[PDB]
């Protein structure tokens, strides 16, 4: 997260870190046994880390639970990042509390202008590299479909939205991948892609979760 703020320990209780020996992606806890992330975060050997603030220090609220199964969206296209969503089933249910909590799926798609919270442990610079150890937060609005399509001609599908600032300076970045965009207490987006981070006229692009609720619910019910 470039141009954000330090969230504060366990203020974003649905945020997960996907760990394969190191943090490599975020995700969101949607019930005691399931995480949603980005399909581009797929790999085998995932441990889900819940209750994290500092990803390098054991602070006492963590739960470390191995993935049993990963399900990439059947229509995920790694070239276009259309359908950039994946579900991860935990080996055992998480213990839910004020610091480890699920985030509700949306019943409705959020409109342009809605303010959202984006969180992650990604890079905090738009040029060069500095990785924070504690969770960073950014408040950003959903942009109009027309602004989003004007910024990324020929690349925005109906399964994507833009959020952020056309001015630049505030955005999700490398290592924020898979993390949540929460608007009005519902999961509306997944950190998916962009052209660099925090560049002028290049907002972040997010998976439009409201289009996937039926797939999520059906998949969870049968796995
Ligand atoms: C440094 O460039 C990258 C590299 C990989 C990335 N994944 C997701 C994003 C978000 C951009 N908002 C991103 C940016
Ligand atoms: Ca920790």
């Amino acid at each position: 997260i470039v141009g954000g703020y330090t969230c504060g320990a366990n203020t974003v209780p649905y945020q997960v870190s996907l760990n394969s020996g190191y943090h490599f992606c975020g995700g969101s806890l949607i019930n005691s046994q399931w995480v949603v992330s980005a399909a581009h975060c797929y790999k085998s050997g995932i441990q889900v880390r819940l209750g994290e603030d500092n990803i390098n220090v054991v602070e006492g609220n963590e739960q470390f639970i191995s993935a049993s199964k990963s399900i990439v969206h059947p229509s995920y296209n790694s070239n276009t990042l259309n359908n950039d969503i994946m579900l991860i089933k935990l080996k055992s249910a998480a213990s839910l509390n004020s610091r480890v909590a699920s985030i509700s799926l949306p019943t409705s798609c959020a409109s342009a202008g809605t303010q959202c919270l984006i969180s992650g442990w990604g890079n905090t610079k738009s040029s060069g590299t500095s990785y924070p150890d504690v969770l960073k937060c950014l408040k950003a609005p959903i942009l109009s479909d027309s602004s989003c399509k004007s910024a990324y001609p020929g690349q925005i599908t109906s399964n994507m939205f833009c959020a952020g600032y056309l001015e630049g300076g505030k955005d999700s970045c490398q290592g924020d991948s898979g993390g949540p965009v929460v608007c009005s207490g519902k999961l509306q987006g997944i950190v998916s892609w962009g052209s660099g981070c925090a560049q002028k006229n290049k907002p972040g692009v997010y998976t439009k979760v409201c289009n996937y609720v039926s797939w999520i619910k059906q998949t969870i019910a049968s796995n």
